[PDB]
């Protein structure tokens, strides 16, 4: 349960790190050089999380490992510009930064224990005799080796090759932390600088972030674990935005959600000279076939009935083939409505549909009151060439080839005419 | 990485078990026997969760641990109803139940390891000299005591106390388990099985469950620990429905001074030649570049239209810079809408700024139908030279330059284009 406790205590330095650093710093989660790697525009800073919530003093001991990473690091990258930072709780240590001596540097060097000497203490150390460099060397190292080393690195007064001042005075700072609910209340008290409630923050935008820097720890790959506030920002936002839209829905019947989308459509639909596009997907309408002239005939006498104030003409796509578009338009013409296609037997002609209809008033004419044709290429098109001010998609037809830079999209979803009456105002009531 | 994805992947296979588990079942985590312990009424299951993703083939010595200390317990609990399992992972390893042999057993009890065997052989399997009994019980062993040991453990053959035969038969499972991704799909299947939404369980029930299981986890006293699938669903069900009344009721208040500031600035938005500017920042209001055209393109169809009744030009000042301005402009050309900006490559102009469109009733025709500018010093002093009458302020944009004497100011605040377009008069209901 510990080394839970330490994990979750990391996870939430760094969600800590990433809220206070500023839109320009760029966050390594489980980074190369620490846990916790902030890159600003000239100056690295790498975080070491401890967690010791089990011991009653802080000692230099319990801090021998990771100021020997960190001096290593530092010799081998001595040219870089990089902050070594070692945050450890202690819980009767006073939170704030505490100063390392030089002494107590050397006396880490000094530690009698193998692993750091073969591991940190031999390349900060390096042996002046070539036997120990040869053993320390190997891969396999026997008991009689070990112990050799040791009494070598025990005896023996070697110089240090790593600045020891220099990466005291700028590259090292020690912070004893805070407790893990101390940590865990501040990260929350930063989610309230962000504009989440207390609530929001409990229930969703915590435990999202705590999950979200657990994900990102996992990833072997270093390039993905960089993250940033903004992108963590956005994806809370995001989250918590879907979240809220499905349970506002989901809980009103289907007349309701009709009767808004209604309401949101009126007032583009009270305009007399706006262009509409229809974009229509048959199979997605109950008695389509049976039903499509009545409902264009309607809308013409609805919307393209008045000669002189309804002055465009509706557009509308089927996703269907060229035969059943003569089909059609042989049935509109038995009605005598009028309408054009675009399309001379099975060639289209892009003059013959983006033409306009002539009018004379005297005589109630118009030359064709309707566009009617397939989802061809062409056609796309067409559309493309003179863009609407209204754009419906009928049955989520892919409109992935249109240009809808600046277009007012409406998608609406119906399974049969009726609907689509109520909802473009042909209807009172369902 | 690999440490902490074995502990999110023990958290997931915990939660898998609480959500497969019966609702009188009692589950433990990070239990005292092992990191899972069901306790049903007679049967208490000890689960142990190892992760070796970077192992390419499973290997008996990747398991003795886990098997020693497991046979441990059952030595010192053989009167305890305990079926003990293990639950490792291995890429390369079929899913599903793994016998393991007593011949395979007998060989974990040789094994050469000094630990294992000061730890749990020694227990599994008593020295027959006082010496060795005298070396082992030692709370500090030096070098050679270690040795003295780990040679007579090799070469002393030693009976075997536990029942390996029945331990085998009846109180030991060894299974195969899933991948990280399987085991956490399958875990999120389990959680809609329960009527929850995918997107649901992505979103809340999938993170919140991780941080109570990792919450739990935590927790040093054992009964705190203790679990159980009715407890979690309902504290999930209670988050969810807490979420759900606190984002749909505090929208409430938002829409009252929503409605409250429209009915304030409705009076003015109804009379037809009114001179009104606006003065907005970008960054506050989101999806502004996609949705700029559109809201001017609906202002100009409600308040800029009719050609013989509306004769002032609206004005409308962002806070960006002349490419921004520029990109703007041609966006606004493309869409067939005619706006002036001042500004003939990157100088700004006072009588290209301050002319009046010409009008041609006959042919219903206006010049230009908008003024869009950036806010610099030249663009405040035109602003100044002719004052309007309505100044709406929309993001809080510094007016420290503006002449405000005798100007009716209305800030607006919002943080999208539906608020401004309802606070307009545009939009019936957001």
């Amino acid at each position: 349960d510990h080394t839970i406790k330490g994990f979750l205590y990391q996870f939430n330095k760094t969600l800590n790190s990433i809220l206070s650093s500023t839109d320009q710093d760029e966050i390594q989660i489980e980074g190369i050089i620490e846990d916790i790697d902030i890159k600003n525009s000239n100056i690295t800073n790498a975080i070491q999380c401890k967690y010791h919530e089990s011991k009653v003093r802080h000692n230099l001991s319990d801090i021998y490992k990771p100021i020997l990473q960190m001096l290593l690091h530092f010799l081998e990258n001595d040219s870089l510009n990089i902050k070594y930072a070692l945050y450890a709780y202690f819980p009767n240590e006073q939170v704030g930064v505490k100063e390392v001596t030089k002494s107590q540097i050397e006396e880490i060097l000094s530690s009698s224990n193998f692993d750091y000497i073969s591991k940190y203490i031999s390349k900060i150390k390096p042996p002046k005799e070539q036997i120990i460099k040869e053993l320390l060397g190997k891969t396999s190292k026997t008991t009689e080796d070990k112990t050799r080393i040791k009494k070598y690195y025990e005896t023996s007064k070697l110089e240090t090759i790593v600045d020891i001042d220099k990466f005291l005075r700028d590259h090292f700072v020690f912070e004893i932390g805070l407790s893990y609910e101390e940590l865990m209340n501040e990260t929350k008290n930063l989610l309230m600088k962000e504009g989440f409630s207390l609530e929001d923050v409990k229930d969703l935008f915590y435990p999202n972030s705590i999950q979200y820097i657990a994900e990102l720890s996992i990833l072997p790959e270093a390039e993905k674990r960089i993250s940033s506030k903004n992108k963590l920002i956005d994806y809370l936002k995001g989250n918590k935005k879907t979240a809220m839209s499905r349970w506002t829905s989901e809980v009103l019947t289907r007349k309701q959600l009709l009767k808004v989308r209604k309401n949101q459509l009126v007032p583009s639909l009270n305009i007399n000279s706006r262009s509409r596009y229809f974009i229509i997907d048959p199979d997605t309408i109950d008695n389509f076939d049976d039903e499509f002239i009545l409902f264009v005939k309607d809308y013409l006498d609805k919307y393209n009935s008045k000669i002189k104030l309804h002055t465009e003409t509706p557009c509308f796509i089927l996703k269907t083939d060229v035969n059943n578009l003569s089909e059609y338009h042989k049935r509109f013409v038995s009605r005598n409505i009028q309408i054009i296609t675009g399309y001379i037997g099975d060639t289209f002609y892009f003059k013959e549909f983006n033409k306009e209809p002539k009018r004379i008033i005297k005589d109630n004419w118009v030359e064709f009151k309707a566009r009617i044709s397939c989802n061809s290429d062409e056609v796309i098109k067409c559309i493309n060439y003179k863009k609407c001010d209204d754009l419906y998609i009928v049955g989520g037809v892919d409109v992935s080839l249109l240009d809808t830079a600046d277009v007012n999209i409406e998608n609406l979803e119906i399974n049969n005419f009726r609907e689509l009456k109520y909802l473009l105002s042909m209807l009172k009531e369902i």
